[PDB]
């Protein structure tokens, strides 16, 4: 089972945010995550692994200020001692710079590059955030690896559709 | 290609909302569309065929006001002729009363009965709704078949999730 959150920004979009149950949900969340999805943990402590996934053509850099501390504050709130505390520090990096190698474990997780692992600190606790945030809550049992399956159908056919539509610009060129 | 808005109602959720770009396409979101969906058309008017995508346990008496207006508004502004006008009728039902034969048109669409099809008049031509669902416009071209079969897979694999969780119940 995983946890679908919705964060509205200033500008009316939706971004989506999900979590997983347990240690044993997160490692297929690892194993299936989208090239779109942006990894958040707490740094230096125990916590979930918060996600948030963006829309086509977005950037980490880009994600707004209200979404990136609505998901640093959402997974502070689901540390075991990140939550108690005032103010922690909130890695974050792309799904594509997680590393898993068989000589770690259930829930430990390493990075590609820690180039593309950023930081924010969340310097206190505000309720209304993770009020919000759970009143947008919705739970599914998803097959990941279909969704991300159709994630990749959807890219190849954005690209054969422009393939397609520039051999009719330099076909139609001739007129 | 598929247009995807995004709906934000007072209960602070974001309704998906998706309109086919041709009728063709739309033959296809007619074929592949979730029993969550609720189908919107200009009544009496030929006009493209706007969806709205329920969450889990949602029905279709239950839609928000602001959410049904957005949907009959867009289904209104992409009118060939419905646009023009002040007033106009939009019907609305569950994706799983459409009906589609081999004599059908394309575009043409039946109903399995009249009783779920339900009608709602818009008064009026508000521009702000279809700015704020033109901010959100995403456009995918999505293998329909696939995500479906994602619906499916997910409300089995919850099937599952409960039977399970009652039989160690009952082990508990």
């Amino acid at each position: 089972m995983v946890f679908y959150f919705t964060s509205s920004s200033v500008n009316s979009s939706a971004y989506t945010i999900y979590m997983g149950k347990d240690k044993y949900e997160n490692e297929d969340l690892i194993k299936h995550g989208w090239p779109e999805d942006i990894w958040f943990h707490v740094d230096k402590l125990s916590s979930a692994h918060v996600y948030l996934r963006l829309h086509k053509g977005e950037n980490i850099e880009d994600i707004p200020k209200e979404v990136l501390m609505d998901c640093a504050h959402l997974v502070k709130a689901n540390s075991i001692q990140g939550c108690k505390m005032n103010n922690v520090n909130v890695v974050y990096t792309p799904w594509s710079n997680l590393k898993k190698t068989a000589d770690m474990d259930v829930g430990q997780i390493g990075f590609h590059r820690q180039k593309d692992v950023k930081i924010v600190t969340v310097e206190k606790k505000v309720n209304e955030i993770l009020n919000r945030l759970e009143k947008t809550k919705v739970e599914r049992f998803p097959d990941l690896a279909a969704e991300k399956e159709c994630r990749d159908r959807e890219e190849r056919n954005e690209k054969k559709a422009q393939i397609q539509e520039m051999k009719k610009r330099e076909k139609e060129e001739m007129k």
